[PDB]
């Protein structure tokens, strides 16, 4: 499989404006009939090359006439002497049924259902199957009415009719011009649910929200959540819904999260399927999360799309954005951006730090599924937020107003995005762009001075980019800079210079450089890089006292969290060398004290307060060391936990009953006091034992919703309590025949502590309710062992690495997208140890080694043992 370049795009020699297709259903054998209408841009001597896979080739006309002039090719069908317009038909058969790999057109239970992102629809016909090429589709299907009684794709219905021998059809146009990725289509039969929202213009909309048969009672949630979402996205960026019908459809076999199909978005079911004894609060906010992605795509992938999938993160790190906004506005901002950043150091940096390093616009892909990533989303919003941080919101959204004026309708790059923000705003982004075309985490390096002769504050701030093995070559970024500086009674100090104000973002644009500030009345301590005001690591030697300082007088909850982080990764830090020399924790007492504090606090945020009795994961603790040494990490977030919930014993218990509610709602009030209680609860099950298996057992069985009955279970799990396995069995025995409730067990049992950990997850492979069919199932048990299990995953007889290859050489034939997600754990070798790499390079050596080998893992092994 050969690389492709971003340096190398150029527009294509042809294109299609409309497409007519025909899509004769039926699960072994679908004849897909594609007429489209070209149009020759390049030379006469230019064939037309249309991407293809897995096509059963069975005619091809140009108007009308049967052609000879034509050759198929490694994944193409090569069209010659052509004129420059004209009309191309394609007749070819494609079988749902026999695709495993979920994309194209396949079957999901009984349904039929697409995914053509990135490139799935040249497994459907010959096409240009490019984003740069924008048509307008008109989609006919037709198909069995009993087995297929609901027949939908984008846009509009505009006819329909009954045949002979039990069989409808239903056609579909969509006026807006589409590159292919974002058609879909959908047979089956539903339950719907059907609602309707009126746009602040008075445009109707009708909703329609397609679940499996029994399902409707799960359905509402999601429902309005899009209705929330199209509120906000006319409320907070002045855009309106610009059709008549919005689709929704559920599917339980489904590669991605969701996807923003025009009109017809398709979910995984996990994304909308929702009820208070099925779905976690994290469930309500997740379905809220991605419904809004889906629908804020309309405008930010769909009016305004990506002229090749090197610009992936023009909609993704925007549309991520926009999702963020979302949830912040309407539920805690704070809460948001505590976890946001959680995600950005404690998994994108590794990321950002592995053989799959690479920038938010990538310049080389091998397999364009995977740069689905942190980085091209999670960092690629950083990127974002940082423009906006530069702008303020004001001119935020008259760059956005811009860039849809000089954009809508057509396809356009990452560039394109950045200079309609410039334009708009007069903010300089030539430095800025960078954050484009550079990969890795910057680390910037602060050092401070306090001068009371003169009353002035100096900060000399530097910054570095560590090499990546995808670039030798990095340069200084322009990061916008947040500082806060607090006077002895926690009341900020104005920042100004020689009598002028000075702006509390700095602009950090070389290598080093150095700000003074005057009238610092006394001597600071200083917030710093604010709200996370770029994606970097911040090197400052802080003083424990200045830490416990900000999380009592900080302005921003989010300084009063990164405070709490920054006193905790000191520690972690300790008790991690300690335990490798076969000593027990050791802790200040001024630590346990400033935690203490945060419990007894009356006046502080509950959300807030969860937060910071949250430690941090187990992935985020290891972007603390250059070697990790997983068991080490593990066992002291274990003794971290035992030592704190022995300490905090009778505060962590009264803070449990004082936040017990006896309603259970999905409001963000209610949702941090049961934040609160269940962050209580799981020290609690780490302190003396019979206590703990009352408290714990108890709440299981007293529980009104999945939040607190998951939260005990997960607990009894975790500490390993008397209660654990008859716990584990009634739920089961309640749940085994829901998936999506059963995928919260599977990961139980994947990240449980417990020594014989791998001996369960290889027997589950036979549970009742796992299937290696179904990506869900696949991501609850195996990947959830394998990323989320690092202690075990990397038991040093190299166990874990064995299973993994053993189920990667399944899933690279069978799915090769689960396949690839899956792989990550290992393509991490060199943070490793010595031991570790050489069992950890042989699985990969294994895996190279397979006879027909996926593109999508060659790419990833390949990089991984260069
Ligand atoms: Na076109
Ligand atoms: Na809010
Ligand atoms: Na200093
Ligand atoms: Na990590
Ligand atoms: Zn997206």
């Amino acid at each position: 499989p050969q690389a492709k370049y971003r340096h190398d795009y150029r527009a294509p020699d042809y294109q299609i404006t409309d497409i007519d297709l025909t899509f004769d259903l039926d699960a072994q054998k679908t004849v897909v009939t594609a007429v489209s209408q070209a149009v020759r841009h390049g030379a006469s001597d230019a064939p037309l090359r249309l991407n293809g896979e897995d096509l059963k080739l069975v005619s091809v006309h140009i108007n009308d006439e049967p052609w000879t002039a034509w050759k198929e090719e490694e994944g193409a069908l090569v069209i010659s002497n052509l004129p420059e317009r004209f009309t191309l038909k394609i007749i070819n058969e494609i079988s749902p049924a026999a695709n495993t790999a979920l994309e194209g057109l396949y079957q999901s239970g009984d349904a039929l259902c697409t995914q053509c992102e990135a490139e799935g629809f040249r497994h459907i016909t010959y096409y240009l199957d490019r984003p740069d090429v924008l048509a307008r589709f008109t989609t006919k299907i037709i198909a069995d009415k009993i087995k297929y009684p609901f027949l939908l794709s984008n846009g509009n219905r505009v006819a329909q009719g009954e045949l002979e021998n039990g069989r409808h059809w239903v056609q579909w146009q969509d006026p807006f011009p589409k590159p292919c990725y974002l058609f879909a289509l959908v047979a089956g039969d539903f339950d719907v649910l059907r609602d309707t929202f009126t746009t602040r213009s008075g445009r109707e909309v009708a909703l329609e929200l397609y679940v499996d048969r029994g399902n409707l009672d799960r359905a509402p949630w999601a429902m309005t959540s899009l209705k929330n979402s199209m509120k906000w996205d006319e409320e907070r960026f002045g855009l309106e819904y610009d059709l008549d019908i919005y689709m929704i459809v559920a599917v339980d076999f489904f590669n991605m999260g969701a996807m923003e199909n025009k009109g017809l978005n398709i979910f995984n079911s996990k994304y909308v399927l929702a009820r208070t004894d099925t779905a976690t609060d994290k469930d309500y906010l997740d379905i809220e999360r991605v419904i809004g992605h889906e629908y804020f795509h309309n405008w930010t992938g769909n009016r305004v799309t990506c002229r090749d999938w090197f610009q992936l993160s023009l909609k993704e790190g925007l549309t991520v954005f926009r999702d963020q906004e979302f949830s912040s506005d309407l539920g805690s901002r704070a809460v948001n951006r505590i976890n946001n950043v959680r995600t950005m150091r404690g998994l994108q940096f590794a990321e950002d730090a592995s053989p799959m390093a690479h920038p938010i616009r990538p310049d080389m892909v091998i397999e364009m599924n995977n740069f689905y990533t942190l980085t091209v989303y999670e960092k690629g919003a950083e990127v974002i937020r940082m423009i906006h941080t530069l702008l303020g919101e004001e001119n935020f959204q008259k760059g956005m107003q811009l860039y849809f004026e000089r954009h809508d309708g057509s396809a356009a790059t990452c560039d394109d995005f950045v200079q309609a923000m410039e334009d708009a705003s007069n903010v300089d982004l030539s430095h800025f762009r960078r954050w484009y075309s550079q990969s890795g985490t910057p680390i910037v390096t602060v050092k401070d001075d306090y001068n009371p002769e003169t009353e002035q504050y100096t900060l000399t701030i530097s910054q570095r980019t560590p090499a990546t093995p995808d670039q030798a070559e990095k340069q200084p970024l322009h990061i916008p800079f947040a500082i806060e500086l607090y006077d002895n009674e926690g009341k900020v100090i104005p920042l100004q210079k020689g009598g002028h104000p000075v702006n509390s973002v700095l602009n950090v644009t070389q290598a080093e450089q150095t700000f003074v500030f005057d009238n610092v009345y006394f001597q600071p301590v200083p917030a710093l890089l604010c709200e996370f005001s770029a994606p970097v690591k911040l090197e400052y030697k802080w003083s424990d006292q200045q830490l416990t300082f900000l999380m009592r007088h900080a302005r921003n909850d989010f300084s009063r969290w990164d405070a709490a982080q920054s006193l905790l990764a000191t520690y972690i830090k300790l008790n991690v060398a300690r335990h490798q020399q076969g000593q027990p924790l050791s802790l200040p007492v001024h630590v346990a004290d400033a935690f203490r504090a945060v419990l007894l606090d009356e006046k502080i945020d509950p959300a807030l307060a969860a937060e910071i009795l949250t430690l941090p994961s187990v992935n985020e603790m290891a972007e603390l060391f250059d070697i990790i040494d997983p068991i080490a990490i593990a066992e002291v977030r274990e003794a971290l936990t035992r030592t704190l919930a022995t300490e905090l014993a009778d505060e962590l218990l009264a803070i449990y009953n004082a936040n017990y509610q006896s309603e259970y709602r999905v409001e963000h009030e209610d949702i941090a006091k049961r934040t609160l209680r269940n962050a209580c609860l799981r020290f609690l099950a780490f302190g003396e034992t019979h206590l703990a298996d009352v408290l714990v057992s108890k709440q299981f069985h007293e529980a009104n919703n999945m939040t607190d009955a998951l939260a005990a279970l997960s607990a009894a799990v975790a500490a390993q309590l008397p209660c654990r396995d008859a716990l584990m069995q009634e739920y089961d025995d309640k749940w085994h025949q829901n998936g999506l409730v059963m995928d919260k067990w599977f990961i139980l049992q994947a990240t449980s502590p417990a020594a014989n950990v791998l001996e369960t997850v290889r027997g589950l492979l036979q549970h009742r309710s796992f299937t290696m069919s179904n990506p869900n199932r696949i991501r609850s048990l195996i990947g959830a062992f394998a990323g989320s299990n690092p202690a075990a995953f990397h038991a040093e007889d190299g166990s874990g690495y064995l299973f993994l290859v053993e189920m990667l050489t399944d899933l690279n034939s069978r799915n090769p997208q689960v396949a690839s997600r899956l792989i990550e754990p290992l393509i991490r070798l060199k943070r490793y140890d010595a031991k570790r790499q050489e069992k950890m390079r042989a699985a990969l050596e294994q895996l190279k080694g397979l006879e027909n080998l996926s593109g999508d893992l060659y790419e990833k092994i390949t990089k991984a043992l260069a």
